[PDB]
């Protein structure tokens, strides 16, 4: 192949006292002409050089077949209806269904037809206590803005007119009265407020109900009324770390409100009360979170009690049919126990195998529960789960055209450098042959509190189909194993992250699942910068390299708007002499080198983003084409039916990695 030329400039950065070139600053540009036709230029090439891939088209087509099928959500009963989305797998909005006793199904409400590109997206449904009238807000595709429109559910048609400027707000009904909901405007700047809207009254009369006074001025504030209407909880904050609480005992007429939390030194928020008492899921004194309860006449912090006390797994509570469900995630996997009000175990809920779940959420009176769950080997599937018995029955299987008993999902754990004991969640098709043969992608992020929990893809089903090995590392910088191992990934210490990739890499390896010119490291964002660091680090370790939207520029990522809210996780070079050398010591960008052989590279990204910033993608190409000394292609692909879109980019991808392994013909019929 030959490459675009990239024009070389003379910016010279420094940081302490340390010089340091930067040829491609220019590139940082994504918006001038030059960059974008150095990016028509480069798709040109790249372009060109997949058009020679043979079986580039019977991948495409593979997956397109297998991209788009129904999908149908777990039934919830409001009023006499029970009402379900579902998705014929085309339409852009899930669709919400309702079906009564004795009658057929009928379609609801259809978000697809209320805008003409059907990008007009149902956000909150709620509906009031009888089930009689539903509370909706829509976002119009991208904004925050939100109306909230009343339907009367017998007749399908507004009831009032919609509540407007609404923003960052939760529905949350007393009775059938009214409900509560959040405006930064009164209804006759960044000081949110929530407000009561009665039913038959005009919103400009809305009644304030906290935020106006300075003493409780917030950004952001939220409101819920418990399931029996005898609670209102508040919730004040100013960021996502940390809200303050407090609690009006509705049974009583203008009921003062009390103060659940004061400061702002912890996340607490409602689960449900039971007469007076209320049940509180925190992290407060407690970095995995604990479940406590406390009187609502006397709530304050140091009168938690706990009910479920914090364990070394980090805890979610759900709520449903009179009990209380702990989830846990063990070793990246879903763990659910139950509970009765009183805080005595009832059971461990024996789920399908290790993966997600979703669900476990009902109204006190629902006479059964429903939960998904799903890994990389199953698609979403729905269970429904009988509260006092325990049992589980299979509800809905999924309408992916792909059959479990064919795939293998098997979790392991290997260790890095250091020792440190790291989790990988390895998946193919049944029969594989541990002889080291083959075509293997491994997967990480490690970063931000992020857990990778397992999820399916049709895209890693293909791969999968084709005759590939997926395997997810749970590295450290991730949440996985709570504060602690975020921590151990960040800073100076982000080092440890690679090292856990690398490790995983090397085990994939010797416990034959691959060999080295049979595998690929793939990445996305902070795990662009993660597959960057890897492959200039060892690029002896992997025969291909898939950084995607990476941040690769590790000195100036914070020059750009979006960069700047990373800082707890990266610092920057800003920050010390000690920080700047360290960040160097691995940015991407600074450490590919000339005289090096890479592995085949594809570096993607899209031509304009806000968030992470093409210029590290550009640039890092830029340098790798530039630098790059043996027989491996460096391209990049740059992104410009969206569906088609990502049908497009998983084939070029898939295509890519084949085609550079080596494969004349695909690993496995098509």
């Amino acid at each position: 192949l030959h490459y675009p030329v990239t024009r070389q400039g003379e910016q010279v950065d420094h940081y302490f006292g340390q010089a340091v070139a930067d040829p491609y600053r220019w590139l940082e540009d994504d918006r001038s002409p030059e960059t974008e036709a150095w990016v028509k230029a480069q798709n040109a090439v790249t372009q060109d050089y997949l058009a020679q891939i043979p079986y580039r088209a019977a991948i495409k087509e593979k997956l397109a077949a297998s991209w788009n099928y129904a999908k149908e959500g777990a039934p919830f009963r409001e009023g006499r209806y029970h009402y379900f989305f579902k998705n014929d797998g085309l339409q852009n909005q899930n669709v919400l269904w309702r079906q009564q006793e004795g009658k057929p199904a009928e379609v609801f409400l259809d978000p697809n037809t209320l805008s003409p590109d059907g990008t007009t997206a149902l956000d909150q449904l709620s509906f009031s206590r009888d089930g009689r009238i539903l509370a909706y807000s829509l976002s119009l595709a991208g904004s925050d803005w939100r109306e909230i429109h009343l339907m009367d559910v017998e007749s399908k048609q507004p009831l009032e007119t919609p509540l407007k400027d609404v923003k960052f707000s939760g529905i949350s009904w007393l009775g059938n009265e009214g409900f509560f909901y959040s405006s930064y405007d009164k209804p006759d700047t960044d000081q949110h407020k929530v407000y009561f809207h009665r039913l038959g009254t005009a919103q400009e009369d809305d009644r304030l109900v906290f935020g106006a006074i300075p003493a409780q001025h917030h950004r952001y504030v939220g409101a819920t009324v418990t399931e029996d209407d005898r609670f209102l909880l508040i919730s004040a904050a100013n960021s996502t770390s940390g809200n303050r609480l407090y609690v009006k005992d509705l049974s009583q007429e203008n009921a003062p409100l009390l103060t659940v939390q004061g400061d702002l030194d912890a996340d607490v928020s409602l689960v449900d009360n039971k007469g007076s008492t209320l049940y509180l899921l925190t992290n407060r004194d407690a970095p995995n979170r604990r479940l406590v309860t406390v009187d609502a006449a006397n709530p304050g912090p140091a009168h938690w009690r706990d009910l479920i006390p914090e364990r070394q797994q980090v805890l979610t509570v759900h709520s449903g049919s009179g009990y209380l469900f702990a989830e846990y995630m063990v070793d990246a996997t879903a763990r659910v126990e139950q509970f009765d009000y009183e805080g005595k175990r009832v059971r461990e809920v024996a789920l399908p195998g290790l993966g997600s779940v979703s669900g476990f959420n009902g109204k006190h009176d629902d006479p059964a529960l429903y939960f998904g769950f799903e890994n990389y080997a199953q698609p979403p599937t729905l269970y429904r789960f009988e509260p006092k018995s325990g049992a589980i029955s299979l509800y809905r299987a999924s309408a992916a055209p792909f059959k479990p008993e064919d795939y293998v999902s098997e979790q392991r754990f290997y260790q890095s450098k250091d020792g440190t004991r790291v989790p990988l969640i390895i998946s193919y098709r049944k029969g594989l042959k541990l002889d080291g043969s083959n075509p293997t992608i491994l997967y990480g992020y490690g970063g931000f509190d992020v857990s990778l929990t397992p999820s399916f893809s049709v895209s890693v089903a293909n791969w999968l189909d084709l005759g590939g090995v997926y395997a997810v590392a749970n590295l450290r910088g991730g949440g996985e194993y709570g504060q602690a191992w975020h921590l151990a990934g960040t800073q100076q210490n982000k080092q440890n992250v690679f090292d856990d990739f690398i490790a995983a890499a090397e085990y994939l390896k010797a416990e034959g699942y691959t060999r080295t010119d049979r595998l690929a490291i793939r990445g996305g964002s902070n795990g662009g910068l993660l597959v960057g660091a890897v492959m200039t680090q060892r690029p002896d370790l992997m025969r291909v390299a898939l950084p995607a939207v990476g941040v690769l520029d590790m000195l100036r990522y914070h020059t750009f708007t979006a960069g700047t809210g990373w800082a707890y996780d990266y610092g920057t070079s800003a920050d010390s002499e000690a920080m700047f050398d360290y960040l160097k010591g691995y940015s991407p960008l600074h450490n590919v080198r000339p005289g090096v052989s890479y592995p085949s590279t594809m570096v993607t990204t899209a031509d304009h983003d806000d968030r992470v910033v093409p210029a590290h993608s550009f640039k890092f190409a830029a340098t790798l084409q530039a630098d790059n000394a043996g027989p491996h292609p460096q391209l990049i692909r740059i992104e410009t039916t969206p569906v088609a879109k990502l049908i497009e980019q998983s084939a070029d991808i898939y295509a890519f990695t084949l085609y550079e392994m080596g494969y004349r013909e695909l690993p496995r019929q098509p």
